[PDB]
């Protein structure tokens, strides 16, 4: 097994997945890594079998169609390895924690949002529909790109909006286009 976090790429106390060469933070594993279970597969290792035993969930999907899914166990986990996988990148840190606004020329948002916050409302199965956790995570971005307005910083937004947008496409099989 890898001897660094898959998520935060630091040592420390780490949960080896039995099924992959993964490891793991406690709570950097979505869902928190579990109690006892031996084995215990990591959240890659259950969405590769997903994939497994139904081959055709990978052709083309529409968007709109996902959106609409109930989060039923299946939709609950890769919704769960998609903020997972926004974790997974450094700048997410950005995002994670809870933001405040005050800045020249600037107003907070209405309805703030931030992963630790999305992270809190999948545990608790707070979204009934994939789209209640998609909406979330796009606000995040949205009210960065807003707030920052032309400051450079607005950037951050960007580039962990393309993270997630890449990783719902790819999790969800949307249908690829141009
Ligand atoms: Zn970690
Ligand atoms: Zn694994
Ligand atoms: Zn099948």
């Amino acid at each position: 097994n890898s001897n660094i976090c898959e998520v935060c790429n630091k040592w420390g106390r780490l949960f080896c997945c039995d099924t992959c060469p993964r490891s793991f933070h406690e709570h950097c594993h979505i869902p928190s890594v579990e109690a006892n279970k031996n084995p215990w597969s990591c959240i890659f290792c259950r969405i590769k079998t997903i994939q497994e035993r139904c081959p055709e969930s990978q052709s083309g999907h529409q968007e709109s169609e996902v959106l609409m899914r109930q989060m039923l166990p299946e939709e609950q986990l890769k919704c769960e390895f998609l903020l997972l996988k926004v974790y997974c990148d450094s700048k997410s840190c950005f995002f994670a924690s809870e933001p405040y606004y005050n800045r020249e020329g600037s107003q907070g948002p209405q309805k703030p949002m931030w992963l630790n916050k999305v992270k809190t409302s999948l545990n608790e199965q707070m979204y009934t529909r994939v789209e209640g956790f998609v909406q979330d995570m796009r606000l995040i971005f949205h009210n960065h790109k807003e707030f920052y307005r032309e400051d450079k910083f607005t950037r951050l937004g960007i580039q962990v909006q393309d993270i997630f947008e890449k990783n719902f496409r790819n999790i969800f099989a949307i249908q690829e286009t141009s």
